[PDB]
């Protein structure tokens, strides 16, 4: 059940809407625009509260979907705001996404190796609750990937972003698989360090890695961030093992979400 | 102080050749250094074409017996009776290995990255003031102790770091600076001077792509800093940009460098 808010409620608490940043003391963290997020503080707890801009509907869905959606691995919804804009309140998420982390963004010391499995098989686990509730989020990627104080894995979502993108989903199809294909993708940057897509790189997409790994030029060891102490050999490759299947570029081929959690807890195990 | 041979030999476990990270006692090629332990000291130890070495062990010794510096690393002693030279051994490693973030340590911040590049200048103007000339300055060559004081250090040029003049044969300590313009570039933007799966390869050519005004230098700044402020980036930006001038006349010598960098501080 969600709480209700009126939207003077929300206007009071994110300081009438501060659209100074967070960096600079003021309320506003995004503009993943439709849309504002900003930062606020009720019932004692601090939240993400989501300003709709210039649409009614999605905000309807959006919630349709969240009051269902009620996992461990996902964002959590604490209410909206109908009142005379439309906004959504969110539980805060402090230790930001996973993108963040894993460039070390604002000096943060490393993700571990062991701090890296946890996290992806928590996000296996979010994706797998939207695929068991016939839920394609269409827009898997390490950026929607957000962190808690215990660093524990919730699937967000602020067409989809073309380096992670599948073939398929490039071509206009909407499938549960393209998510496992984008996964993959993600499965990489954990294990690499190195972001999705650098224009300034070769090759510019971190997916045709599994390229040069498969033809032999080279090996999974030469890609592993060197910002780890506690990588061994055999999970590192069995991680790279699970993200070379769901990169399959035949989605039938692809494992389902729930072969990926399998093989992420034998990966542990 | 003298070594006889077969006590470095106990303090390094008879030179095991493995790397540190295997649990060997190698961490540096190719003599070889070897980390030991001896008389309430870590000690890096050099084991070093037969006759013409015994100059080499005396020139070291030669220059690294009169220069004695807060910025440079400490020799401890000799193994006369193979040849052997015993440093100090330095705990954090070298610029590059923190710049990286090697084996999970944490980012250097904006504040600690310009005590190292002020340091680093302090030792390469002790150097040049004994009229000596490093030849290699690159971000590999500083090394690092427990308070993160940086200590050169020399284990001709590596490609990536070297002066134009320098690539085509001229010794001279102005390339000296031209190298450490390069490091400087490094520790603004956590970039390795050389990457050949990168455009560009070479660190010291986002110069060009700056004063061309594609990119700014505000692009390329290291993510992993919370603390770097416009101007003072900038300002070593700055400071990086006269060093890399391809004209050795027109670049700053060592002691110009300093008040820059201090005047950074302010
Ligand atoms: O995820 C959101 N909404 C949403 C919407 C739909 C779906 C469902 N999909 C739609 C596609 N088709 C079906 C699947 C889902 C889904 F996927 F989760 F179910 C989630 C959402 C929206 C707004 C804000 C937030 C939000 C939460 C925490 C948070 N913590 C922050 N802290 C920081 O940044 C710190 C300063 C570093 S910012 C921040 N923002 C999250
Ligand atoms: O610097 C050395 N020799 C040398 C020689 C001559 C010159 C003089 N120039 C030569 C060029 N022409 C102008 C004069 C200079 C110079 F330039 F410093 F003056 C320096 C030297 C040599 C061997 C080993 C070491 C050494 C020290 C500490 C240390 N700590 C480590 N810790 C780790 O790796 C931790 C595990 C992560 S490894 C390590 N290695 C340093
Ligand atoms: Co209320
Ligand atoms: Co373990
Ligand atoms: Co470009
Ligand atoms: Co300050
Ligand atoms: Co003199
Ligand atoms: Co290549």
């Amino acid at each position: 059940r969600f709480h209700s808010f009126s939207f003077y409620e929300l206007k009071n608490v994110t300081n009438n809407f501060d659209e100074r940043p967070i960096s600079v003391g003021g309320n506003k963290m995004g503009e993943g625009g439709f849309g504002v997020v900003y930062k606020g503080y009720v019932n004692n707890t601090t939240v993400a509260v989501k300003k709709l801009a210039a649409l009614k509907q999605q905000f309807d869905q959006e919630i349709k979907v969240m009051a269902k959606c009620q996992h461990e691995n996902l964002v959590e919804l604490l209410g909206f705001s109908s009142d005379g804009d439309l906004c959504l309140v969110y539980v805060y998420m402090p230790n930001g996404s996973l993108l963040d982390r894993l460039s070390c963004l604002d000096g943060t010391p490393p993700l571990s190796w062991h701090m890296r499995c946890k996290i992806a098989q928590g996000a296996a686990n979010g994706i797998n609750f939207l695929h068991e509730n016939h839920h394609i989020h269409r827009d898997i990627k390490s950026a929607n990937i957000l962190l808690d104080e215990a660093f524990t894995a919730k699937i967000s979502d602020f067409v989809g972003t073309t380096a992670y993108m599948a073939p398929e989903a490039l071509r206009g199809e909407i499938t549960p698989k393209s998510d496992i294909y984008s996964f993959g993708v993600v499965l990489l940057e954990i294990i690499t360090g190195l972001p999705a897509v650098d224009e300034h790189r070769e090759p510019q997409l971190l997916l045709d890695i599994k390229e040069e790994i498969e033809d032999e030029e080279k090996t999974i060891e030469d890609y592993i961030d060197k910002k780890m102490n506690d990588a061994d050999s055999t999970s590192v490759e069995a991680m790279y093992s699970v993200a070379s299947q769901c990169l399959h570029e035949k989605k039938n081929k692809r494992p389902d979400i729930k072969k990926v959690q399998q093989l992420l807890q034998e990966m542990t195990a």
